[PDB]
């Protein structure tokens, strides 16, 4: 319940889904969502681009979401990882992903935290490319996406 074996070929981007909720031991719970950008196997986010995307959503989302905890890059880049604190709320996480995408899409100023003291790798980044990116969603248009288990 944590992770939900989801079968990859059967969802349609991009989408907002539930991935998985984890109870903590006084009963709260921590809902995992899947912020899909791209159709999996079928292309990836550049990851200067996907760099570029963690350092914006990172606060745009929280401008329209409470309880976030973080919002990541997934590893196979098609889209980001994020856990907030509160029981499952898939039409109001994509609410605010949309939200968080307008400003991403029209994000004109410079990039939050790109520098020697506050990232990594400040190096590789992608203004851009991040900002379509939020475009292309926001034209083909969000859904919430229902979670189609692997037989196995
Ligand atoms: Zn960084």
């Amino acid at each position: 319940v944590e992770s939900f074996d989801l079968d990859h070929t059967k969802v349609k981007a991009p989408y907002v889904r539930l991935a998985g909720v984890k109870t903590t031991p006084k009963g709260d719970q921590i809902s995992k969502y899947d912020l899909r950008f791209l159709q999996p196997n079928q292309g990836a986010i550049d990851p200067a681009a996907i760099h570029t995307l963690e350092h914006l959503l990172a606060g745009y989302m929280r401008d329209h979401l409470e309880g976030v905890v973080d919002v990541s890059p997934m590893g196979c880049r098609t889209g980001m990882y994020m856990a907030v604190i509160g029981e499952p709320d898939e039409q109001g996480v994509m609410k605010a992903f949309e939200a968080a995408l307008k400003d991403t899409a029209g994000h004109d100023q410079p990039i939050p935290g790109v520098s020697e003291l506050e990232c990594g790798n400040y190096r590789d980044h992608d203004l851009a490319a991040a900002r379509q990116h939020a475009r292309d969603v926001l034209d083909q248009g969000l859904k919430v996406q229902e979670t189609i288990l692997l037989e196995r």
